[PDB]
């Protein structure tokens, strides 16, 4: 179970994760089907199915998207990716800050 | 302006230190948080996050992973960096803490939820 | 897209919504698919209020009461139709847990989906 | 020792009311939220929410709908009642802000969450 590949969730948003260093770091691109391609930065736990966090700094909004999960081997054996996201917007005084802040799910197979 | 280059701390006590922000947004630093859970030891722990560049914001969004080195656990913290009315910046966050669980049906509890407020140290 | 009747969530768990009076209000049973406590499952009560201003597909909000476990969790999410004409709650819940001291506050909440369809 | 009943106030300013708790742990109440983003006038709005009975610990776990009336979103608190050192009662609390949407496609993008600490009126 590794990150690297190409990934398609229940939106049907595309990822394509490059390498996996020793120190577990990657990059990749995000092709989001809801709102377009951005860069992704993150990182996997080192210590099977491990857990990882990346975030997608997006290139057609000021806004931020951060996923974290972990890679699992369904019962029949498929690569699944289990996540769950945080969508921060761009507000512009920092009383509107209650309001910022989205969450949600997503669950990745192998493109 | 706001940026996140420099050292943090955090309402539980933790500590982050952020180094240089590039062209594109991209940053890394270290982690040393003030509270933890598992049976071994804390430490310093590496962190890899982007800046949002779009529009050269004053008071951008960003977003960081923190890859600990004595968990198997991973966390993600998202947020902006505001300018209080005193002039004083601030980091307003959430973060997702993903547990590690050896069951994909036990997927439903590996995820804890939070919030952090940073200042400069 | 009435919450009255009895649900069935993607965990496997099942719950029955009661009657939804004028203000919204509403009681029923939750019957959960799994925990993680040594404690054995128990039927629980439940209770939220359902949006009345305005709809078709509102949104709602209930808290369960677990009456195994020291903990609480709350459901929030909207009354769907599908392109078949199928009924769909679309829930997002936050689980608390009870923590000893103020302190240990930070590690205490759960987040989570679930997806229900009439059992 | 720490029962939500009485008059509550949250770091964004908003008020709440939290009638009487009976032997099941339910409880209704009222909240005047300080801040929305609706041009609509912000109404007093009714909340339902239960506290847990188990063990009958001094600091419990509860959670609560607040159920608008001048807007189409709800929202869902969930915390504990805690006393500090000091003794004073505090309520930490996370909500989810479930909005209203036309379709089932844009439901991903339907659901805010945060936190707030309420502290006695
Ligand atoms: C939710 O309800 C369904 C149906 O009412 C339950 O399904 C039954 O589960 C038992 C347990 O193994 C089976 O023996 C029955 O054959 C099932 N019946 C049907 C019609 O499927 C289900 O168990 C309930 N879930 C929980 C958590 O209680
Ligand atoms: C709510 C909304 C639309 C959010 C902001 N959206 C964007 O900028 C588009 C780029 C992000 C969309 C991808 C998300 S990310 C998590 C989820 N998982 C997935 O695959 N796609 C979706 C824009 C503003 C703030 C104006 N509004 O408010
Ligand atoms: C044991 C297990 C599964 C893992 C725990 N991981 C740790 O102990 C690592 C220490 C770093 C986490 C610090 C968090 S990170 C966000 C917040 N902001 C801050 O500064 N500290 C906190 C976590 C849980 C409780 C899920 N359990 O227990
Ligand atoms: C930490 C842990 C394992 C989590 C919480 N476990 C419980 O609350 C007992 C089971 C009842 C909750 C059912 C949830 S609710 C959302 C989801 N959707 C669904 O259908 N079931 C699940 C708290 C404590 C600390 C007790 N334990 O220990
Ligand atoms: C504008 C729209 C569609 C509706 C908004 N609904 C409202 O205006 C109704 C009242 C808001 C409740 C106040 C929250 S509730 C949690 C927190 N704690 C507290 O005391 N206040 C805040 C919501 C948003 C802006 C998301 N969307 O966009
Ligand atoms: C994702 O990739 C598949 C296969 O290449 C393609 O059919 C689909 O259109 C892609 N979706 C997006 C949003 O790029
Ligand atoms: C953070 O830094 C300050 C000053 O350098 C120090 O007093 C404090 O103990 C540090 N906290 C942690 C958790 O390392
Ligand atoms: C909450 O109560 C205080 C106490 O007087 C009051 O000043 C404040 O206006 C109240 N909040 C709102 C939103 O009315
Ligand atoms: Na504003
Ligand atoms: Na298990
Ligand atoms: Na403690
Ligand atoms: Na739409
Ligand atoms: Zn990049
Ligand atoms: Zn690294
Ligand atoms: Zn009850
Ligand atoms: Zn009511």
């Amino acid at each position: 179970c590794s990150l690297t590949g190409k990934w398609t969730n229940d939106l049907g948003s595309n990822m394509t994760i490059g390498a996996v260093n020793s120190r577990g770091e990657f990059t990749g691109t995000y092709i989001t089907a809801v709102t377009k391609e951005s860069p992704l930065h993150g990182t996997q736990n080192t210590i099977t199915q491990p857990t990882f966090g990346f975030t997608v700094n997006w290139k057609f909004s000021e806004s931020t998207t951060v996923f974290t999960g972990q890679c699992f081997i369904d019962r029949n054996g498929k690569e699944v990716l289990k996540t769950m996201w945080l969508l921060r917007s761009s507000v512009n005084d920092i009383g509107d800050d209650w309001k910022a802040t989205r969450v949600g799910i997503n669950i990745f197979t192998r493109l």
